[PDB]
């Protein structure tokens, strides 16, 4: 209905004044692109930026970032009139200075320190009456702009004198600082901080809709994960993303209080917040304030979880206070604050994942002004059960390296360092394998919940199996309609049987990858501690896991591991049943539908598995991965060697035809053999490093076949009953 | 409150409690509703501390003080029974006691009515198709379900426009109307809860629901209807009534359908105790939950108590050579000890089903226990059309396919090996439907290629073995 067309958004891709804005109507404001434009703030503020195309943009919204909309005061999700006019006109040397605390960086010279690189070849538009931040030399800081000759706004070039000053002076306080924490200081691109996105919304940044309608918006959020994982970011840039005042209830700062003022200090919390709306609690640490599991040692520790629980339901629906508060995990607070009305939704913020690593490690190192040769995304795999603050820490230990080596060895020093004699130190690899070397890490022990980076290429072969799953797993959520119509639930589970080293474990992290589903692999290791240790209430959590991951791929590898534990010959003399894959069966049948949890099973041995995991409403499908032929032997091998670089020479039909038997993990073990001697050559060569024919060949002296023929038919034999 | 009271300092809490009944009575008639009791009254004489002691000593003062002047109704809310003090229960003090327990499919249904009066709903979604996904929620969880649901479309459309003054009119909101996507995605984030709670439900499988089986279906009425609607007969004669049946036969034949069908048509609530249950009870060796099974059979009365599989820990053990122990263990003993003492027949009816005959303890059948015997064997083609028939009144089906003939051709099949055909059929049209628009309807031919895969489970040595235990017991 005529309206503007202006929506306001993050913006991912890493810009100083870029916007993207959609195809699907470039035709209605009709700007070429790098055409200045106005933005329409508040208050009377308005900003210029540059604009650019984006298939990946939507329709609805637009791209921009954290110093454009910090200018105007806009927020996210909010609505700021704009209007095309391309025009824009020159402007000269302009006039800067320091703003707010944030100075005493830059020693001398400071536009050599922070200047050339960015006014460069940029034509950054640059206002009157705006801040904006310049990275560099491991520190940022921005420069006003009280004095431009030209105005309203000038576009900027490198025909221009250069004038200095470099005197602080205070900024107003009314204003948002851009080094408190916002979206894009939080890394790791889980997606689940999108989740938080949906839930405090319309409550804080809407306060009044909620008197006109009857509605509950949701008073608690749980966050949980282990330390570290930044569950106080999450909450600090919610809070400042959202204009709300955010309070803070420190875990054990209320405990360091003494009895009886204890709540005091806990219930003037919710007192003050109250007056602010709408407004974040964070209580962090929970588990310190209401870790009582009915359990509880002492006496005033009964007194303070009661005083919270009250605080929690006695919310009085005047105001908006929303109670975040974070844990390490979600079993250990009282099981009274998840009521109705307390603490309602939890979220689960977990171990980062190596591509989600990779932002982390950008964020942290902005500033710190890196050596080209290192991408971070190398150093993102080796990082394995780090965590954001091990991430952190290994940026801050790798930026602590290069200062301890270059620089202090010239000891030149006065009451603040120049900031140009700290811009020579360039962060190296070496820096951060030493600090790889060092992290310490932590969170290794927790289990792992990640997307798996397997796709279908890494599969040889095993084309209908391929297709069969995409069957059970995408249709029933993707037609629920189809299925509706018969009345037909279709099966949760898969089994698949087959001799070791088939593929089994890569097919099913294959599926959970096109789906970019949550995977969550059981390995037969944890079934067998679960069974020495005699606790199979373990399983619970296996499946509250996978199902605060939802949507999963709940993977139990191995799952005839206890069978042979006890037997697989004559056994115990008990029968098939045991303790752990008990609990699977009843907290299969307990699974609340399904509901985006799909579990796979897989066996080499379908002889010794307890027949009751095949009854219908569990495992249902049987799918049998058999050994390779040279058509997929073929395959196997390509997709085997299409990493490590490989001479052309070497012939790979041949070497398939030949291996009559292997299985696919028979074809690693050569394809590993041969790659192992070219190692063995290029090291011994300087003291050429590539892959040859003849390395396949005394890689092939060793050949082994894992499975025998005979069982091969056992298989089968099982397979040929099952038609 | 029940944490209020808590919230309070020492001594100064039984002041708050005191006050409480003291008030009430001047106001009469009044029900007092004490909340989380098991947060002022959880002792179990277990009792960490000291405060909590002299809070549960004085709320039973309070509890038998109650001086017959005025009218005051107490009525106490906990999550289980067993967390509060056992002194609570004493005549005078909490005398009745309620189970609210979790709601049921069409029970679900009336929550999501009064949460959704207000909302202005699309007309395709009915809300009975939710109640039944929903299996596991409670009451709040459903209220949060569409609280959830009617905050997704204000997302949506509405603010899109951002206009708003002190208070939005009245008629902006109106074209909101909350649709099966705002419900499913509901669905989606609803995180309940009570999922691993026991189920207690009137069971929606009825008689037509079972193919064949007309006489064992009125043997059934005659055990479970006769005795509590003629009992001025079984007076007569001093005749106790049979408490128990064991239905036994091969897998898949009907047992549990059976079992619910009778416990639905009576309009009883139907507790399945299945063998995983069992066998948790036994590896976990905490027999001693036994006793709450039937005391929440108890509570549910009128009940059908029904055992799955209660020879599933003779075949944990062996079921061939077995241990070396007979036939007794840890769990069938106990549910053997709270038969026994069950008081009298009183609404609770109970019906075990097993494979196995041979490993079921003797014990299990002696006189009064589950004395009646009754063997369910395999279908023939009359109660296999029947049996088909059965499955095939959801699925909508075309008229062409035979159904005659697939049941003579099965000549062995169970009825779960009739299921499997009948679910790979529909499958294969689920299979097409999505794959031709990438004629929705089930066909002749399908049930050719799901009988290409047809398996018949049961084999025909062990007929002779259920038909030998039958054939022995006469
Ligand atoms: C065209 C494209 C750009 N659009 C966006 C991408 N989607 C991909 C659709 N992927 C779906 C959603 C995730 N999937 C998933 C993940 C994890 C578990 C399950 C699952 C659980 C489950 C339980 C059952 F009992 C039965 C089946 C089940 N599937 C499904 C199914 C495919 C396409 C459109
Ligand atoms: C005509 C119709 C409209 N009227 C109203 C509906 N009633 C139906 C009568 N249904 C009765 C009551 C519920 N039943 C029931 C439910 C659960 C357990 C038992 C039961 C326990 C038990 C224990 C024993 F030791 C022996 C027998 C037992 N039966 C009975 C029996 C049939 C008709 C009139
Ligand atoms: N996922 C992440 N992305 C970016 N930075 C992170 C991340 N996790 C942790 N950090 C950094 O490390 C610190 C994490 O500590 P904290 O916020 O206390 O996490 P938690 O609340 O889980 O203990 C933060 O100061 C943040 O700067
Ligand atoms: N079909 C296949 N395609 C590609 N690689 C395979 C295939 N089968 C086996 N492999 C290789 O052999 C290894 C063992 O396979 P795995 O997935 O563990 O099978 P399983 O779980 O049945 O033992 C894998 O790391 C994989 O690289
Ligand atoms: N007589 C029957 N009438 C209708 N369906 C049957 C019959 N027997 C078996 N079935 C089908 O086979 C499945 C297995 O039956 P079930 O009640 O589990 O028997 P049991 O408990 O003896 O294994 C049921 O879901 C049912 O749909």
């Amino acid at each position: 209905n005529r309206p503007n067309r202006l929506i306001v958004d993050e913006a991912i891709n890493e810009d100083n004044s870029v916007v993207s804005l959609s195809q699907p109507k470039m035709d209605e404001l009709q700007l070429f692109r790098g055409d200045t434009v106005l933005l329409k703030g508040k208050k009377r503020r308005e900003a210029v930026c540059i604009v650019l195309s984006d298939d990946t943009c939507s329709d609805e919204k637009i791209r921009m970032n954290r110093v454009v909309r910090n200018n105007l005061r806009v927020r996210l999700g909010d609505v700021i009139s704009i209007q095309p006019c391309p025009d824009v006109k020159y402007g000269k040397r302009i006039h800067v200075l320091p703003i707010d605390d944030t100075v005493e960086g830059i020693t001398g010279n400071l536009f050599e320190v922070y200047l050339k690189p960015y006014f460069l070849e940029a034509y950054r538009p640059i206002r009157k009456g705006d801040i904006f931040l310049v990275r560099g030399g491991m520190r940022a800081v921005e420069f006003k702009v009280v004095e431009t000759d030209p105005s309203p706004y000038c576009i900027v070039a490198p025909d221009t004198v250069i004038h200095c000053e470099g005197e602080p002076i205070k900024r107003e306080d009314e204003e948002e600082s851009l080094n408190e924490v916002g979206y894009d200081d939080i890394g790791g691109c889980r997606k689940q901080l999108a989740q938080i996105k949906e839930m405090v919304e319309l409550p804080l940044r809407h306060p009044a809709l909620f008197k006109a309608i009857g509605v509950k918006p949701p008073r608690g959020i749980l966050l949980y994960g282990p330390p570290g994982t930044g569950k106080t970011l999450i909450a600090r840039a919610v809070a400042n993303e959202t204009g709300a005042f955010f309070f803070l209830i420190n875990g054990p700062e209320i405990m360091s209080k003494l009895a009886g003022e204890s709540e005091s200090n806990l219930r003037k919390a919710f007192e003050e917040a109250e007056k602010n709306a709408p407004a974040i609690i964070f209580i962090d640490e929970l588990d310190a304030i209401a870790p009582k599991r009915e359990k509880t040692h002492g006496e005033v520790e009964r007194r303070i979880v009661s005083q919270l629980l009250t605080l929690m339901d006695g919310l009085k629906q005047r105001a908006h206070v929303i109670v975040m508060a974070a844990t390490n995990r979600p079993n250990s607070i009282d099981p009274a604050l998840r009521r109705f009305g307390r603490f309602d939704r939890e979220v689960d913020i977990g171990i980062p994942d190596a591509t989600g690593r990779l932002e982390i490690l950008q964020i942290h190192t902005k500033n710190m002004k890196l050596a080209d040769d290192v991408d971070l995304e190398q150093v993102a795999n080796e990082t394995h059960g780090h965590v954001g603050a091990d991430l952190a820490a290994l940026c801050s230990e790798a930026a602590l390296q290069a200062i301890r080596k270059k620089m202090d060895l010239i000891d030149l020093e006065d009451e603040t360092i120049d900031a140009e004699v700290m811009n020579s130190l360039a962060v190296t690899m070496d820096d951060f394998r030493w600090a790889l070397s060092q992290s310490n890490p932590s969170a290794l022990r927790e289990t792992v919940v990640e997307v798996p980076q397997v796709t279908w290429e890494d599969i040889g072969g095993l084309e209908d199996v391929k297709r069969e799953l995409q069957e059970l797993v995408q249709y029933p959520v993707e037609h629920p309609d189809k299925f509706l119509k018969f009345g037909m639930t279709p099966s949760k589970g898969v089994l698949f049987y087959g001799p070791p080293g088939c593929g089994k474990t890569l097919l099913a992290k294959a599926i959970a990858n096109e789906c970019q589903a949550n995977f969550i692999s059981i390995k037969g290791p944890e079934l067998l501690t679960m069974w020495f240790g005699e606790s199979e209430a373990n399983v619970r959590e296996i499946f509250d896991k996978a199902r605060q991951a939802a949507p999963c791929v709940l993977f139990f590898d191995e799952l005839d591991s206890i069978a042979k534990a006890r037997g697989g010959n004559i056994g115990d003399g008990g029968g098939a049943a045991d303790r752990v894959i008990n609990q699977i069966l009843t907290e299969m049948d307990g699974m609340s539908t399904k509901k985006n949890v799909f579990i796979i099973g897989a066996t080499n041995r379908p002889d010794i598995i307890d027949p009751a995991i095949l009854r219908p409403g569990r495992l249902d499908q049987l799918i049998y991965i058999p050994l390779p032929d040279e058509k997929s032997r073929v395959a196997i091998l390509k997709a085997n060697l299409r990493k490590s670089p490989v001479a052309k020479d070497v012939d790979l039909e041949f070497l398939a035809k030949m291996t009559n038997g292997f299985s696919g993990a028979d074809l690693t073990e050569i394809c590993q053999r041969a790659c192992k001697l070219a190692i063995r050559e290029s090291i011994e060569s300087e003291i050429v490093p590539e892959i040859r024919r003849d390395h396949f060949e005394e890689a092939m002296r060793f050949a082994r076949r894992s499975v025998s023929d005979n069982d091969i038919r056992k298989y089968e034999m099982f397979a040929q009953t099952l038609q």
